[PDB]
C-alpha cells in the first residue's frame, strides 16, 4: 500500500536539511521520472522546478545516461583509488581538465561536493607546510576570517560597482594585515547558491582572484552548484576569465545520475607533494568510493551530450527569453528583487518593496511558496523566503514559460494572503 | 590502452598515494569477473582486498547489475531534502531490520567518512538542543584520548588484563570529564586503518557500559566492519552491543555504489523534532542523499544476504580459513596474525622472539604489496600489517589460494631484508 510507504517514511528516515515535523505533515515520496518532470507514489507530477537540487541537466530517464551505465556495468562497477586507479576515472580525466579553466591540470576524485571543498583546504594547508612556510594556516571565508561578498538588493547605495569596490576594500584590508598568516581564500563562482542565489557583480570576482595572486593566498573556487553549464558556461569563473588555484565541483557532474565531486588543481600544487615517500610530502587523504566506474561512465557521456548538444550555448540563448519572463515577476507587490546568471536564479519576496522589510520569518512564507507550488504541479526549494529557480539545463522554452508562470501563481497566492 | 598509462600519470591526482611510487608502478583495472579484477592488459588479480573491504558478492553479479538496470527505468537520482523517494523510504525499513534494536532512524549520505562526521554533528546538536551544550567535547579511541587494547604489543600479552587496563583508563577519564563529553567514538571490534586489530572479549561490551553510565553518547564505527564482515551482520552483535549512533556504509551496496547510513536512536531524533520556529532541525546532509540507484543495488545486495545466508557462511569459512593463516605464522617475519570472520591482518616484524619492528624506512609492507601484484593478487598494505580481507562470496579454494599467495609474497620479500 501507498499508505503504508508513507508510513514506513516518517517512522524510519531522518531527512538532510529538514524539519521532520514537517516532512510528517506533508509528505512526497517520488517513485519515477522522465523528461523534466518526476512523479509521485499517487501518480501526481511536478515540473522538476529545482533540478534535483541543481544537479540534473538532460532530465531523468535520459537514454544515452541509462546506456552509458548499462555498458559500464558489463565490465565492472567499482574498482578503488587507492593506489591504482581504473579506465573511466582516467578518461573523465583528461576531459574534465580539457573544459576546466586551462591552469587546473590535476583531478583530485572524491564523493560528495562538500568534501571536494574540505580536500581543497587540506590541499591549500598542506600546500605551504609542504614548500615551507607553515604560519600560512588560516582561510578566509567568504559570507577563519570574514570577508564581505556585494550584495546589491539591500545595499545602501544600490550600485553594482560601489558595492564591488567597497567589498574589495575590505578583502584588501584584511590581507594587508594578516596575509602572511592565511593559507586560502574560499569563495563561490560568480553565484552565492544557499545564501539566497545573489549574483556576483562584474568585476568582483577577477577582483579577488587579482588581490589573491597579489598577497600570495591561494584561491578556491566552489563551483559545485554553478559547474558544468548552469550559468551559461561550462564554468561559472569563465564570466570573468579568472584562474582558480583549486576549484571544487560535482552535482551535475554526472547529469545529475550519481554521486562524484571533484577538486581541481594547477600543477604547482600538485608538484608540492611529489617527491619520495620518506619526506612525507603525500596527501594523506581520500575516500573509498572515489572514482567509482559507474559514476565516472555515466560523466563521460553527460560530456558528451554537452559537446553535442551544445548545452552550454542553449543555456544561454534559453536564457534571454528567460530573462523577460522573470522580471514580469516584478508585477507582483511581493516580489522585491529577481536574480538571474544563465538558468541560476531566485525571486526574494518582501513584505514591502522599497523599504525592502522581509517578511517576520515566523510567516514561513518561502515554505508556504513552496508549498504551493507542489500542489500546482512544481518542486523547487525556499532558501529562507527567496524563491530558487534552476531548471534543468535541457529545459524547453516553453517548459520555462510554464514554471514561471506556476511560480509567479504560487506567489501570488500565498502572499495576496499575508499582511 | 598503452596510451592510457601515461594519460594517468599526466591527470590524476589519487587518494592517500605517493604519486611519483604510482608513477613508478601504475596500475589501470579495465574490468572484472567473481573475485578477480583485469588491468588495461589482461592481467588477472584476485581482490585480496574487496576493493577497500566494500565488494562482498564479487565483480559483475547478476542480480546486483540487474537491480540498478530496473531502477534506471524509474529514476536514477531525485532530492531527500524536504523529501524522499521509494528506494530510500524501502531501503531505510529494512536497515532497521537488520541493524541493533535501539536504532530506529536512518540518516542518508555519501561516504562512510562523511556518515562518521554527521554522528558527530549529531551528538553535539543533541545535546545543545537539551539544553546541555557543556557537552561539547569528544573522546577518541586510539578532544580527549584513551587507549584501545593492542595484546600483540602488550607486556603482559593477556586479553583480560589488557582489556581491563584500558577500561579503567577510558574510567578515570570519563570520571573527571563526562560533563564536558557529548560523544566517544570507536570502531566496531576492529581498529582498520590502524592495523587490523581484533578487540579482546568484552571490552566494546566494557566501553557500551561507561558510557551508558557517564551519560556519554557512543557511536559505533562499522563502516569497514558492517555487512557480514566479521562473520555478523554488525561486528557490534560480537558483543550483542547497543550503539547511540552507528556509521555504515562501503559493503551497503555490495560494493557498487556510494551510499553511506548514520543511525540513530529514536531518544537522539526527537531532540531535533519540533515546531521549525524552536530551532532543532538538524540542518545538514548532501546532494545525492538517498541515491536511487544506490538504494536499489543495496535493497537487492540485502536480499542476497539472507537468500545465499552471507552471514552464517562467512562464520563458517573462518573456520578453515584461521588454519590457513595459522600455517602462514610459521614464516619467520610473520610476528602475529589478526582474525575476526574476513578480516584479518599479518603483522611483519624483523624477528618474532623481539617483536622488533622493520624501520618504516625499508618499506616492507609496499614492498610485499607489489610482489603480490606481480604474483597476481591486490591488498593494501597498513604500515607492515598485510591487510587480508576477502570477497564475502570466496569460495574455501579461493581463500587458499589468496593466503598461499600472500604466503610466497611475504617469504620473498621478507627473507631477503
Amino acid at each position: 500500500m501507498t499508505h503504508d510507504l508513507i508510513e514506513k517514511s516518517k517512522k524510519h528516515l531522518w531527512l538532510p536539511f529538514t524539519q521532520m515535523k514537517d516532512y510528517d505533515e506533508n509528505p512526497l515520496i517520488i517513485e519515477s521520472g522522465t523528461g523534466i518532470k518526476v512523479k509521485d507514489i499517487n501518480g501526481k507530477e511536478y515540473y522538476d522546478g529545482f533540478s534535483s537540487v541543481w544537479l540534473n541537466v538532460h532530465g531523468h530517464r535520459k537514454k544515452e545516461l541509462d546506456d552509458a551505465i548499462k555498458k559500464q556495468l558489463g565490465k565492472i562497477a567499482h574498482s578503488t583509488l587507492l593506489g591504482m586507479t581504473n579506465v573511466p576515472a582516467t578518461q573523465l580525466a583528461e576531459t574534465l581538465i580539457d573544459i576546466s579553466p586551462k591552469k587546473l591540470t590535476r583531478v583530485f576524485y572524491s564523493d560528495s561536493g562538500a568534501e571536494a571543498m574540505e580536500i581543497a583546504l587540506k590541499m591549500a594547508f598542506q600546500y605551504w607546510k609542504n614548500i615551507g612556510k607553515p604560519e600560512k594556516q588560516k582561510f578566509i571565508a567568504m559570507k577563519s576570517y570574514k570577508a564581505p561578498i556585494p550584495y546589491v538588493y539591500r545595499s545602501e547605495s544600490g550600485d553594482p560597482d560601489e558595492c564591488r569596490d567597497q567589498c574589495l576594500r575590505e578583502l584588501a584590508q584584511l590581507l594587508e594585515e594578516h596575509h602572511e598568516e592565511i593559507a586560502a581564500l574560499s569563495i563561490e563562482s560568480m553565484v552565492q547558491g544557499a545564501s539566497g542565489m545573489i549574483v556576483m557583480p562584474e568585476g568582483y570576482l577577477a577582483g579577488v582572484r587579482e588581490l589573491c595572486t597579489t598577497y600570495d593566498v591561494l584561491m578556491i573556487v566552489d563551483e559545485v552548484a554553478t559547474g558544468f553549464g548552469r550559468t551559461g558556461k561550462m564554468f561559472a569563473c569563465e564570466h570573468e576569465n579568472v584562474q582558480p588555484d583549486l576549484m571544487a565541483a560535482g552535482k551535475g557532474i554526472t547529469g545529475g545520475y550519481l554521486p562524484i565531486a571533484v577538486t581541481f588543481a594547477t600543477e604547482d600544487i600538485y608538484k608540492a607533494f611529489y617527491d619520495d615517500y620518506e619526506n612525507l610530502k603525500t596527501f594523506f587523504h581520500g575516500h573509498s568510493y572515489t572514482g567509482n566506474q559507474l559514476g565516472c561512465a555515466v560523466a563521460l557521456e553527460n560530456l558528451a551530450l554537452f559537446e553535442s548538444e551544445n548545452i552550454v550555448e542553449q543555456v544561454a540563448e534559453k536564457s534571454k527569453k528567460l530573462h523577460f519572463l522573470l522580471q514580469d515577476l516584478h508585477a507582483l507587490p511581493h516580489v522585491g528583487d529577481i536574480r538571474q546568471l544563465g538558468f541560476m536564479c531566485g525571486a526574494e519576496l518582501v513584505r514591502s518593496k522599497e523599504t525592502k522589510e522581509p517578511y517576520p520569518a515566523d510567516r514561513r512564507i518561502g515554505y508556504k511558496v513552496s508549498l504551493k507550488m507542489r500542489e500546482l504541479g512544481m518542486l523547487t526549494r525556499p532558501l529562507g523566503d527567496v524563491i530558487a529557480f534552476l531548471p534543468p539545463l535541457a529545459s524547453t522554452a516553453e517548459e520555462l514559460s510554464e514554471m514561471v508562470a506556476i511560480m509567479k501563481q504560487a506567489i501570488h497566492e500565498v502572499t495576496s494572503l499575508e499582511d
